[PDB]
C-alpha cells in the first residue's frame, strides 16, 4: 500500500545512490531545508534515449538557484546506474550526470511511493514535489509511454514556494 | 480507498452535471470513443478567481480539435454549480462556461478517484487523463494552493495519442 | 449510526457558520444556558423559496425573548451559505438572515444526528430541541416535501420550559 | 435497534387492539390505501388526564374526511386497555373512545419504532405518519413531559397528501 | 436465560410494588431473615376470578406466623396494579389485598426467573420459595390453566424450615 | 442445558427400567395416549426411608384410574434398582413396587430435564407432568431435603385434564 | 479426555470410599510413600460373582508386605457400595471386604483415568500402578468380559520396586 | 492423539517388516480371521538381553495353536531389525526369530497406538490384543523398566476367545 | 517462501532471457527432455570478474554432450544483462556468452527458489539440478563470497544420469 | 519447517553421538571457534558401502589441519550407530571411524535442517558448512542416489576461511 499522501510527511527513504560517480548512502532527510523533486523512471539501458533525465540534469541550476534539488530513482542496482552513467550519450547511455541516481533494488521505496508495477518488476513514471519541511505537495503519475516536462516541474515548484511565502 | 490505477479502466462515475446551464445526467461511459480530461477542484463561490476553469473553458476547442472532452467536478451540489455559473465573473462567479460542472454531492466519486479530503469535506486539486477505451493514463494531484496548466494537459493528451498510434 | 437520543446529551458538533455575513467557528456548547432549536434542511439554491428558514429568521425574537436560540444547518459549504445569503429573496435567495447557517461539508454532523441521506448526499428535514443543560428533548424528522412550523416549534419549547419549571 | 426510517416501508406490526370495546386483531397492512397516524403513549391509568388521546378521538372525523386513520399504542395489555376504557373519565379512566388502542405487551413494536425506554419498560411519546403505500413519512419523538398537537398532525398529513398529488 | 437455580442465591430483583394502596420500592434483599414465597401470575384485569391471589391474601397470617412473607408479581405496571386493586372484586377487580403486587414492567425479573413467555409478553404461573439467607429452595412452574395451592406452599415452607433446623 | 420447556414436547428419553422385577427398555413415547408423572429422586440405598416413592407406588391406582402413569428415575444402575427392590422395606429397601424405576446411568436424561447436580453426580428432586400428547405441562423442582406430595400431584393432573376437556 | 500418562504424576482424585464398612473421604495423596494398585470395575450388584475383587481382598497382605495398597472404584454411589458389601456373597453380594471401594458418582475420576464408557455410563476394566512418589508406572485396560490377575499385578509391582532400587 | 480405543477397530497400520530374514510389506488387515498380539519395544541393539521378544518367539506355538499371531514393532528401520536378527543371541542379538519385526521409522504407527515418547524418539512397552474381527480388546502400557509376560498374554487371549464363544 | 523441494517438480518459471545477444522468452518447461543446471548469481556490473559464469560458458559442450543445458539468472533486467554482455571483459563486462542470462526483475523466481535476500534485493549464489522429467534433484546454496565449481556440477549431473539408468 | 538459513546462526542441535566407540553428549556449540562440516545420511546397515563416510573419516586430518571438524548424522539410534561401527566393513558394517555419529532419533534435528523425508522417516543427503562463529555458510541437498565429495567440501571450507580473512 502507498504511503504517499499530499500534505503529510513524504514517505521516508534511504538507499545507495550514484553521486559524482561514487556510491553514497542518501536519505530523504538529507534534503531538509530544501525543496526536492523526487522522480522514478522504469529502467536503465533501454533502447530509448533518456531524454527526460538528461533534461533535469542539464537544467539543474534552474532548480538549485531556487533552493531545489533533484533525485532520480529506478529499481536498478547502484552498479547498473554507475555502468549507465559511464556509457556515453552517443551510445544511448546517460553519460556524466549531476543528479543522484538512487537504487531501489529491494523495491521498498517504489512500493512506499505507489509507483511499483507488480507484473513488470519496475516503476512507472512517477514524480513527487516535496517541500523544505519534508511535506509532500504534488504527485504526478504517468503511464510508461509519456515523459515529464522540466518546465512544468519548475512552474509547480515556483508556485508552491510563492504560496508558502504569500499564504 | 482509491480505485484509480494507471493502465486499468478509470473508476466508473455518474451524476448530475450542469451543461449549457441545464441539469443533465452524465456518465463516464458517455465519453467512450474520446479522450477525457477529468478534473476536480475544491469549492464553488470561494474568494479566489476560478482562473484554471476559465482557461480550460476558453481553450476548449484545442481539446475538441483532437477528439478530447473536458469535465470539471467538485463536491458542490448541481444547484450550487448552476448558481455559480449564473453569478457574473466580476461578482466572484464563474459566468457562462462551456465545460460540464459535475456534482459529487455524495463524495463517492472523489473517494473513488483518491482526491477527497476527509478532514475538510472537499477535494484537493486532482486531474486525470482517460483514453478513448476508458483506461486511466495519467494522474496529477496538487495540494490546494496550486493550479493546473492547459498547456501541460494538452502536451500529455497529444503524447498519449501519439504513442497510441505509433506504439 | 445516529448518536441523537432523547434524554441524553445532544451530540457535540462544531463547524464554520455564516453569522452576520462572516465566517465564525460555532460549537454546540456555545449555547449552554439557553434552549436551542437546531435544524437541518437539504440544500441551498434550489428552485423552491426557502420559506421555512425565512420564517424562523423573521420570527427569531419569539425564540430569543424566551431564552432560546436557532441554528440552521445543511451540507453546503460556508462559501455557498454566504453566496445564498447575498442573493436577494426576490431572486430566490435567503437574503440577510439573523440565524447562523452552519456548514456540514464533511457530513459528520448530519450523520451524528441521524439525518443524512446516503443516496442523495444531503439531509432530510430534521429538527432538534436541546435544553439549556445540553440535553436532547425533541426530535422531528420530515421527508423532503414537507416543512416545519415556527408555531409548533414554539409550542414545544414553551412546553419543555414550563415542565422544567413546574415538572 | 430501530427499523423506522423515513422513505422506507414503516416497520410491520400486528397485535390485539381494543376497538369499540372489543378485542380485534389489528395489522399495519389493514391500513393500506389510507394515511395512518400511529402514535405511542407511555401507560394507562396514570394520574395525568389523557388529554392528547381524547383530542384525537374527539377530532377523528377531521382525519377520516381526508382518508386518514389514527391508532394509539402503549405497552399495556389489551385487558388493561379495556379496563381503562371502561373506567369513567372522572374516575381516572379514558372512557369510551373511537381510536383503536393497540397493545404492545411483548415490546417488539415499540423497539421496532425506536420508542422503547429500556430502563423504564414503556415508551416515550412518539408519533409516526405513514402513507397509503405503507411508507414512513414523518417521525416525531417527544420526551415524556410534552404532548402532541392534533392541528400540527393534520397540517403534516394534508401537506404530504398535497405533495403526493401536486409535487 | 434463567438465573434461577436451586441451592444458589435467588436472582436479585427490585422494582415498584403496590403495598396497602401505595407505591413502594421493593427489593428481594428486603426479605433477608425471613422465608419468602415469590410468585408470578400472567395479567391483571382478565375475565377469570383471581382466586389464587385472594387465597394467599386471605391466609397470609398462616405465613407470617411461621416467619414467611408473600409477594406476587406480573408484567403489568404499578399503575395497573393499583387500578386493579381499586376495582371492586364483583366488578372484575382484585379489591383490597394485603400481599404486595410487584410490577415487572421491563420484563427483566420474569426473564431472570425463567417464567417469561416471549411470544405472549407475560409470564406463566411460576412460584419460588426463597429462604432467610436468600437461597432458592423450590421452583414450581405451571402452564397457564392451572393454579397453585396455599396448603402445598405451606407444607413446603414448613418442611424447609424443619430440615434447616433439624437436618 | 435443560431441554424441558412448559408447552413444548417433553424431552425424549429411553433407557433400562426395572418393571416387575425384570429389565425392560422403556421410552417416553411408550406413554403417548396417557398422562405421565415422571419424577427423579437422588439415590437408592440411602439411610432415609423412601417414603415418597412408596406413596406413589402404593397409591398408583389413583393415577391409573384417571388415565395416568408414573415413572421414577435416578442415576443408579438398573442392577442397583433391582437390588433395592429386593431389599425389604423394614430393612430400608423399596420392596416390591408397581412403578418402573428408570436408570439414568449416563446422566443424559437428568441433564435433558435440568435436574442433574454436577458437583454431586446425582439429581435433585424433580417432578414433571406430561400430557397424553407428550407436551410438558408442569415442572416441580425441590432442593434435596423436601419430598413431593401424591395429593398435590393428583390435584395438578386432575386440573390439567379438566382444563384439557372444558378449557 | 484422559489425563493418565505413564511417567507423569497419576491424575489427582478424591471422593467417598467405603472402608471397613464406614464412609471415609479418600484422596490419592493419602497414599504418598506407598505403591498403589488403583483399579476400576463396571458395576455393583451384577449377576456375575465379583471374583477379581474377592481375590485382591483375600490376598491383600501380599501387597501390604511390600508397601503396597489396593483401591477399587466404580461409578456406583458410596451407598450402593455399602449395600453390596452388606449383601452376603451367597446372595450375589460382595460380603465383608478389606479393600476400599471408592465411588466415582460424578464420573470425573473415570474420565481422568481414561476408563469411562460414554455410551454405557460406567467404566471398562482398568488398572493402574502408581508408585510411592505418585507417578503413574503402568496402565492395563480390558474390555468388559475379562478380569485381572493378582499374580500379574504382584509381578509388576515387584518389578517396578526392583528397578526403582537398582536403576 | 492416540487412535487406540477398546471395542473399536484397532487402528490401521502398514509398513515393512522382517519376516524369515526378508523384507515384506505387512498390514494389520493381513491378520483378519485371527487374533493378534501386537506389541512395541523401545530399541534394537541395547545392552539388555531382549528376553521378552525371545520368550514370545520361543513360545510362538502356544499362540498359533489357538489361532493367534504375534507381531513386534519398534521405531528402528527394517535394516536395523535385520542386522539385529543376524546378530547371535550370545552377543546380545535377537538371533533368528519367527515373529515379524515391523519397522515404524516414520513414528506414525506408534503415535496412532499412543505408545510414542516425544522426548526420547522411541516407544514405551505397549502391548495390544486384537480380535479376529479386527477389534481392539486389550491395552497394556508399561514404563520402560518392566517387561511383559507371555503367560499373562496367553491368559487374556484365551479369556477373550472363551467369552467370544460363550457370550 | 521457497517452493523448491528435492524429488518434487522444480518450481515453474518464465521470463525474458538474453540468448546470443537477443531477447527471447524462456520457461522451465522449454528444457523438458534434458537435464538443466539452473543457477543464480547476485548482480551484473559489479567489480569482481564473473569467473564462474565464464567457466560454465567456456565448458558448455561438456554439458551439451551429456544432454544437459545451463541457464544463469539474476534479478537484473534483460536490458542490463544485454548491456553487460555487450561490455568487453577488459572493462568489467561479461562479453559474449553462450549461456542464457535470465532476468528475474519481479523477484518471483528467486523467492520461489529460496535464494532471494530480502534485505539486499538480490539473490545469493544458488544452483539447482533439474532432471529431464522436470524433477528437482539437487540444491546448492552458497553465501555470497564463494562460487560454484563446473567440475562438481558435472560430477553431480553424471551421477544422477547414471543412477537414473542403472537403478 | 526448516530453520536453516544462510548467514544466520545454524540451528541449535544436541543429542547423543558415538565418538571413539562410546556414547557422548554432543551439541552444535561444542564446535564454536572451529568450522564444522555437518552432514546427514539416510540409514545405517543398508546394502550399499558407506563410501562417503569412510572418505571423510580417512581424510579427517585435512579438515583438522584447517581448524575444521566433521560430524555425520542419521535418524538411527545411538545403539544402532555403535552396532554399525562394531560391524566389520566386510559384513556391511562401517567399522572403526574417527568422525562422531550423531543420533537424531526424535527427528527434530533433521526437521530443523530441512532434510527430513516425512514419507520415509529418514533424511536425504544434506551437508552444511558452519563457520567458527556458528553462522551457516553453505547448504548442499542431494536426492538419495548421489553422494558428497570430500574435495568439493574442502574447496568450500578453504574459500570461506580465505574470504573471512581477506574480505
Amino acid at each position: 500500500l502507498s504511503k504517499a499522501k499530499i500534505s503529510k510527511p513524504a514517505p521516508y527513504w534511504e538507499g545507495t545512490a550514484v553521486i559524482d560517480g561514487e556510491f553514497k548512502e542518501l536519505k530523504l532527510t538529507d534534503y531538509r531545508g530544501k525543496y526536492l523533486v523526487f522522480f522514478f523512471y522504469p529502467l536503465d539501458f533501454t533502447f530509448v534515449c533518456p531524454t527526460e533525465i538528461i533534461a533535469f540534469g542539464d537544467r539543474l541550476e534552474e532548480f538549485r538557484s531556487i533552493n531545489t534539488e533533484v533525485v532520480a530513482c529506478s529499481v536498478d542496482s547502484q552498479f547498473t546506474h554507475l555502468a549507465w552513467i559511464n556509457t556515453p550519450r552517443r551510445q544511448g547511455g546517460l553519460g556524466p550526470i549531476r543528479i543522484p541516481l538512487l537504487s531501489d533494488l529491494t523495491h521498498q521505496i517504489s512500493k512506499d511511493y505507489g509507483v511499483y508495477l507488480e507484473d513488470s518488476g519496475h516503476t512507472l513514471r512517477g514524480l513527487f514535489i516535496i517541500d523544505d519541511k519534508g511535506i509532500l505537495r504534488q504527485i504526478t503519475l504517468n503511464d510508461l509511454p509519456v515523459g515529464r516536462s522540466v518546465d512544468e516541474t519548475l512552474r509547480l515548484v515556483q508556485a508552491f514556494q510563492y504560496t508558502d511565502k504569500h499564504g
